[PDB]
C-alpha cells in the first residue's frame, strides 16, 4: 500500500491521473518523480520548469553542477538527483524530443530508466512540447516499465482520449 490517490489502473503496474505533477509531487511527496529533461538539464518549459520553478531554482542550481561536473546526459539517458521539495529523488529522463529531430526509437530506452525504481511519479515522456503521439508514448510505457508508476497526465482533454483509446 502507498500514497498515491484517485489514480484509474491501466495495467498491473500502470496508474493514471489527470493531476498537475507538480501538486501531485507536493501533496504525496513520492520517494521518486520523474523530470521530462533534455540532455542539459535546462530546465525552461514543460515539467522541468514546473518541477524547477517549484523548488525555487534548486533543481537548476544542483543541475548545472552535475553538467559541469559529468557532461550531458544521452538522449534515452538518465540521471538520479534530489527531489528538493517535491520528493525524495528526481529522476531526470531524456525521451526523444521529436520538434528537436530526435529518434523516436529511443522513447522505449527512455522508459526502461524507470525500471531502476520500485515506485515512481511520473509524465508522459515525449508527449506534450516533446512533440510525440501521447497514446504512443502510454503505450511503450505499458510495454516496457514493469515498476510501479503513476502517471499525471496535466490536459483535462488528454487524459480522457489517453483513457478512452487504451487498449
Ligand atoms: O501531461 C500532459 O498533459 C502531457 C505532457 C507531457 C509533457 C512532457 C514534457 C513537457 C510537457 C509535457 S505536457
Amino acid at each position: 500500500v502507498n500514497s498515491f490517490s484517485g489514480y484509474l489502473k491501466l495495467t498491473d503496474n500502470v496508474y493514471i491521473k489527470n493531476a498537475d505533477i507538480v501538486e501531485e509531487a507536493k501533496k504525496v511527496k513520492p520517494t521518486v518523480v520523474v523530470n521530462a529533461a533534455n540532455v542539459y538539464l535546462k530546465h525552461g518549459g514543460g515539467v522541468a520548469g514546473a518541477l524547477n520553478k517549484a523548488t525555487n531554482n534548486a533543481m537548476q542550481v544542483e543541475s548545472d553542477d552535475y553538467i559541469a561536473t559529468n557532461g550531458p546526459l544521452k538522449v534515452g539517458g538518465s540521471c538520479v538527483l534530489s527531489g528538493h521539495n517535491l520528493a525524495k529523488h528526481c529522476l531526470h529522463v531524456v525521451g526523444p524530443n521529436v520538434n528537436k529531430g530526435e529518434d523516436i526509437q529511443l522513447l522505449k530506452s527512455a522508459y526502461e530508466n524507470f525500471n531502476q525504481h520500485e515506485v515512481l511519479l511520473a509524465p508522459l515522456l515525449s508527449a506534450g512540447i516533446f512533440g510525440a503521439d501521447p497514446i504512443h508514448s502510454l503505450r511503450v510505457c505499458v510495454d516496457t516499465v514493469r515498476t510501479n508508476v503513476y502517471l499525471a497526465v496535466f490536459d483535462k482533454n488528454l487524459y480522457d482520449k489517453l483513457v478512452s483509446s487504451f487498449l
